[PDB]
């Protein structure tokens, strides 16, 4: 299981930068990332060290028209990810004793045990209203944004919040990269 993490910390999590400061991304498959919305990547993004350009992104909003605080952009490069969209669930899913897997240029290769992740659905994330997050009993912080929760081979959510005794995730579900 820590395998797992170590695949997929060492195939698909990588350190980025956009305006906004830095964060981690996921590599779902060919050339599609998963960033938190509010990392702001416009036109290009910083991938541990060089500047990509990205081809198009998009805002995930629920059927409501609210936040999800999910942002899917296509990269402009010849590398591609390992498919990982098998290991994420149809259904956003609960966890015990999750990680959640860091690799920021100030945070490189972090594990955190932020332990249970339950349902907490609606959240005010800095005057944002946000949908299908989930919540953790971990003191969080900053420069963590974009990690991946992980458990048992899956991934679950990327985290976006923490009010400095919890952690909040964006939950994760297949349907999302088709
Ligand atoms: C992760 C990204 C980061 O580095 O912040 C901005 C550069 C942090 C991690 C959080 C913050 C402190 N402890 C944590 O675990 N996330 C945030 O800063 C994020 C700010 C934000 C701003 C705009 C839209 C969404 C999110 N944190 C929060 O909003 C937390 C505040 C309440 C609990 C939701």
């Amino acid at each position: 299981s820590l395998d797992f993490a170590l695949s997929l910390l060492r195939r698909n999590v990588r350190q980025v930068q956009t305006d906004q400061g830095h964060f981690t991304m996921l590599g779902v498959r060919d050339r599609l990332a998963v960033l938190p919305r509010h990392s702001q990547p416009g036109k290009t993004i910083w991938i541990e060290h060089k500047l990509v350009n990205i081809l198009d992104a998009v805002e995930l909003v629920d059927e409501q028209g609210v936040n999800l605080e999910l942002t899917l952009i296509t990269l402009d490069t010849n590398e591609k990810f390992r498919d990982i969209t098998k290991f994420i669930p149809e259904n956003i899913s609960t966890a015990s004793d999750a990680t959640l897997v860091i690799n920021t240029e100030h945070m490189p290769s972090m594990f955190v045990p932020v332990g249970d992740v339950v349902q907490y659905g609606f959240l005010n994330l800095s005057g944002k209203p946000t949908h299908r997050t989930m919540m953790y009993n971990f003191p969080t912080k900053a420069g963590q944004c974009g990690g991946v929760v992980t458990s048992v081979g899956k991934v679950i959510g990327i985290h976006i919040g923490g009010n400095g005794r919890q952690g909040f995730c964006a939950g994760l579900k297949r349907s999302y990269f088709a």
